[PDB]
């Protein structure tokens, strides 16, 4: 693309190549995407107009040679470098929760309209040094739906996958995002991948033997899912002080609801904005190492 100079390859998505680039006549760095149907393009410009300040802004939609081309605000890290970055001592919490809080918003503003992430995890969640967190590849999914591979045949990660898409539901909703949030909660507070599945049977029963198979009592209709099965193990649930320690009451509580299996019982991102967990937040800056 003419208008643009390539500063770096910076990642390799679902879609392709991710590259930091600088505009030739703004002097703005973006991140530059490469990824054509009508209907990709029609979504696509939809989501010109979700913006949030908890949405990495896209900037452009460049149609150019049969190529598409996204260009976004330029975030320089992710959450799952923090993360990494942070493993010997942990997030702090009052930053935990501050990321939880913000990225719980930015849910509920492409919620309300309707529009689901389908894919979080800690590599689309942007983070800048003012102690700001943002969702990235927001409405993607959907119009060029999930890959098992990434074009360079990296294989898509299920660890954030909801139960009910893993089960083969069609038609799933905004919990499924709901569910890769506490995923990712989860993962902040412990620093390990709560459901790390390297196959979606291992997903499925990582899934079944910490939170207990589900079955009619818990989840009316699971029976009945396209890829339930009667012959699933039958494992006991696990208590959260076991699987989230050491974090508190509020904390444990919020994360249960985010994970509950039935996706019309699952915490709102709208309900969870208002749980005493969120009290006492406040928007702490991390130390980052541009
Ligand atoms: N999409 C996107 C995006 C925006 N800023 N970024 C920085 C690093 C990697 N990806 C991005």
């Amino acid at each position: 693309m003419e208008n643009f100079q390539k500063v770096e390859k910076i990642g390799e998505g679902t879609y392709g190549v991710v590259y930091k680039a600088r505009n030739k006549l703004t002097g703005e760095v973006v991140a530059l995407k490469k990824i054509v149907p009508s209907t990709a393009i029609r979504e696509i410009s939809l989501l010109k107009e979700l913006n949030h300040p908890n949405i990495v802004k896209l900037l452009d939609v460049i149609h150019t040679e049969n190529k598409l081309y996204l260009v976004f605000e330029f975030l320089h890290q992710d959450l799952k470098k923090f993360m990494d970055a942070s493993a010997l001592t942990g997030i702090p919490l009052p930053l935990i929760k501050s990321y939880l809080f913000q990225l719980l918003q930015g849910l509920a503003f492409c919620h309300s309209h309707r529009v689901l992430h389908r894919d979080l995890k800690p590599q689309n969640l942007l983070i800048n040094t003012e102690g700001a967190i943002k969702l990235a590849d927001f409405g993607l999914a959907r119009a060029f739906g999930v890959p098992v591979r990434t074009y360079t045949h990296e294989v898509v990660t299920l660890w954030y996958r909801a139960p009910e898409i893993l089960l083969g539901c069609k038609y799933y909703s905004t919990a499924v995002d709901i569910w890769s949030l506490g995923c990712i909660f989860a993962e902040m507070v412990t620093r390990r991948a709560l459901f790390p599945g390297d196959s979606e049977i291992d997903q499925l029963f990582r899934i079944f033997r910490t939170l207990g198979t589900p079955d009619e009592v818990v989840w009316p209709g699971v029976t009945s899912m396209p890829d339930y099965k009667p012959s699933f193990p039958k494992w006991a649930r696990q208590d959260f002080s076991k699987v989230v320690p050491p974090l508190d009451e509020d904390g444990r509580s919020l994360l249960s609801q985010m994970l509950h299996y039935d996706p019309n019982k699952r915490i709102s991102a709208k309900a969870a904005l208002a749980h005493p967990f969120f009290q006492d937040v406040t928007k702490p800056v991390p130390h980052l190492r541009l």
